[PDB]
């Protein structure tokens, strides 16, 4: 196992063992809290987060880490993306100086960078992601990058084999309605680990919500929710913005017919109800719907803490 | 008493004696008990601004070797949906119902502060928000200001005037000041609970329709006379807050500046000692001179802050599962 | 030299060259004083934005094994009011004269970034704010950039310049460049102080109207033709600052492109390495050809940072009562 990043689930190596080493530290939080003794972590935010902020930081303790959250735009300058440009306005410092500089004073950093939506080559390039990988001078790994959201999807793995009640359960991801245009990073990286998984993968969402095909892979893509949802064993919701050709980063609909209720929860076969949070009520999915003792969400969040612990002492073993 | 569960009101802390001992004792040897923690992990949450609670809980919480994670929640985070049974097609991102759980997962320990938001009294003085920290967040939960209480400061209150009194019993009065702004009554709620359970001859003075809440005012003696209750005070704890009353419930009913402490009233006392729990609008709440004069003791009073928190934090800790 | 109170400017490092051998000995090895600093917490506060300093900071403080809170006054505290013997029937709800002495309650060591205001010259030449907080913090303060200096970047560039000169005496060049916003001269100041305190040929270019401070300046050459200076030097230090002299003080005379450094200008040196402290605003203080090219120390400089603060916290903590 020689992590050098950890941006997709190809990063995890073999699923079975890193689910191992999940369930070990569940059991045992602090057993390597001596591993990254001395060992600095730095956190950067370009977006807001709960989850992911508080969780990381969790995380790296658990290995006995120094913890350093920095939220970049706040505290620090804002920083000039392009390059070539004259920085004759608002921006004091480039990102190309900035990546360097932090990699300075830690072993390990960790960058959350929501998709920008400006342009789809830039985004699904992941450009800027790449660029801490390829100038920071450290191992880097994603906090929600523009197009995957790894540690979400592993810590999502993580619940759904800890409650699955049979070997290859039928997992359905559904799209649901949203105010606000978001990434499809998160649903890109759930289908990416699931494709990845033995589970009886199907994906539902609105006509024109299609997402990139290289994430798709091979799962069921069915426009029914209501047929999709059928005997399911777990629902993992998630609202995206569109991703095809004219409408990239675009709100094609805001149908509330695919607020995940009690109506398709009742065709499935007494799932389980997931997502990665914040979650808008009785928009993404009904009040009843997640306060019923179905919805594993909270202990979904808490396993959060395994995955990045799993990830945070995988980079730390593979430290020069 | 030993058995601290939470910390949001004098009736946590248990027996006084005891606990002001434990202050002292941590006083003398600040890191005595610097193992207690290890690998605990303190979650501090903050919905309103704070210099002396943000500091001194984290130094506290490093005294006894946890590991300390502060929240600034709508800076960092996502701006919690606090009603019930609505439609979040707006502003919010997230539920204060999954919110407070989630958090709850990557900690042993949370401390919140939360200041009245003014908009229902029953809403605040039922302290929703404190208590559903306490009902789902899964952890022990202690206040660092809720809608109407303070226990942090006034346990620290405590510890000063234990600290500075010259006699066993000495007279503590606490005097309302003006301000530009409508405060919560949380602190001075908080100051005469903890008075009130103590044996010092304790008053409360303040304007006409700014009486407190009955619970809070318990048998304390209320002064309308400024000059009056003053006389041979060997403390002064002074605060401004907005009115409580019936139809003035968080409203500023007067900013009369002849309450303003200053050396005309202090002179009346035994020349007591001036306490505030920061931070203070000098020249509103207190005169430069009197805030400046030896008789402040201010700074000690917040130092102690560190004391408070060490203390209950100390506690939780040895009740935790 | 051996007994710093506080770390402002070149005075308080004492004897250059053992200070530059306690920091090639830390570069070499990093938490060789790990346990130094166990138990102690040191306090940095911020007024102004700031990357590597926020960053460079509580690394060196860890390579110390101490413990660090970092406060973002203004964002998490409540605003401060400077002024003395005012009403705060305002803005303001705390004072710094409380403010200051509260901190220092919960911490060591102290680190403040206050830039200069450029409101009275006064009044930022005296550095006020900083000295307040030498005066009644209670705690060893260090500069984290005041008004007129910033220490911790000096030290750092001296370290960096030592580690890479070709020779015993260099000639290290600072030389002024264009910005759309007024900047402080603390960086220059700063520079300037600690480049006369070395035996390296110092010389200071810029545009008529920037002359910094004589004090600064001491007797360092002052060429007006950049040119001129730039020739065979052996490191060039760029970085703009506002005006100083009378009735210019924090102002921008000029934004002339043509002291932007460049090719055309790093031609004539002696294949000088190009230094600046960060944040460089691209095609403005410095071209992208070259900053990027290799002659530019530009991150080694930054990286040293870590270490001038480890050395400087070092010796702060060394001499703790
Ligand atoms: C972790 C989720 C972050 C984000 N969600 C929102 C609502 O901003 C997204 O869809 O990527
Ligand atoms: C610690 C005091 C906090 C607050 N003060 C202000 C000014 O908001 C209050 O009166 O509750
Ligand atoms: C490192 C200090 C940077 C600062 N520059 C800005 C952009 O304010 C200055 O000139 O002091």
């Amino acid at each position: 196992s020689h992590m050098k990043k950890f941006t997709c689930v190809q990063d995890i190596g073999d699923l079975k063992s890193a689910l191992a080493e999940s369930f070990e530290i569940k059991k045992d939080r602090f057993k390597y809290v001596e591993l990254g003794r001395n060992k600095t972590l730095l956190m950067i935010f370009f977006n807001s987060s709960l989850r992911t902020r508080l969780s990381t930081q969790k995380a790296a303790l658990n290995l006995g880490m120094n913890v350093i959250v920095l939220d970049i735009n706040q505290g620090a300058w804002k920083l000039e993306t392009e390059r070539g440009v004259i920085m004759d306005g608002d921006k004091e410092e480039h990102l190309l100086e900035a990546i360097p500089v932090m990699g300075c004073y830690c072993d390990i950093i960790g960058v959350r960078s929501f998709a920008r939506f400006e342009n789809r080559e830039y985004d699904y390039n992941e450009v800027i992601i790449n660029q801490f990988i390829q100038h920071s001078g450290r191992p880097v790994f994603s906090m929600e990058a523009a197009t995957r959201h790894p540690l979400q999807s592993f810590a999502d793995l993580i619940t759904i084999e800890e409650y699955k009640k049979t070997a290859r359960p039928k997992v359905v991801m559904t799209w649901a309605p949203h105010p606000r245009p978001l990434p499809q990073a998160v649903p890109n990286s759930f289908a990416e680990w699931m494709n990845a998984t033995d589970y009886e993968f199907v994906i539902t969402h609105p006509e024109g919500y299609e997402l990139d095909p290289k994430f798709v892979g091979n799962a069921r893509v069915e426009y029914d929710q209501m047929k999709a949802f059928e005997g399911a064993d777990f629902i993992y919701a998630k609202n995206w913005a569109a991703y095809l050709g004219d409408n990239y980063g675009q709100i094609l609909s805001t149908d509330r017919n695919w607020t995940v209720g009690d109506r398709q929860m009742a065709v499935t076969n007494n799932a389980y109800f997931m997502h990665c949070l914040p979650v808008r009520r009785n928009m993404i999915v009904t009040d009843d719907v997640i306060e019923s003792p179905q919805s594993i969400v909270i202990p979904e969040a808490a396993n959060r803490e395994i995955s990045a612990t799993v990830v945070l002492k995988r980079l730390l073993e593979n430290l020069p």
